[PDB]
């Protein structure tokens, strides 16, 4: 997922770039 950022849908683009869509 993204550099900076949680999992679970954390922001609005972490959760599209990391993997949640």
């Amino acid at each position: 997922c993204a550099p900076e950022c949680r999992s679970f849908c954390p922001d609005q683009k972490c959760l599209k770039d990391c993997g949640c869509i």
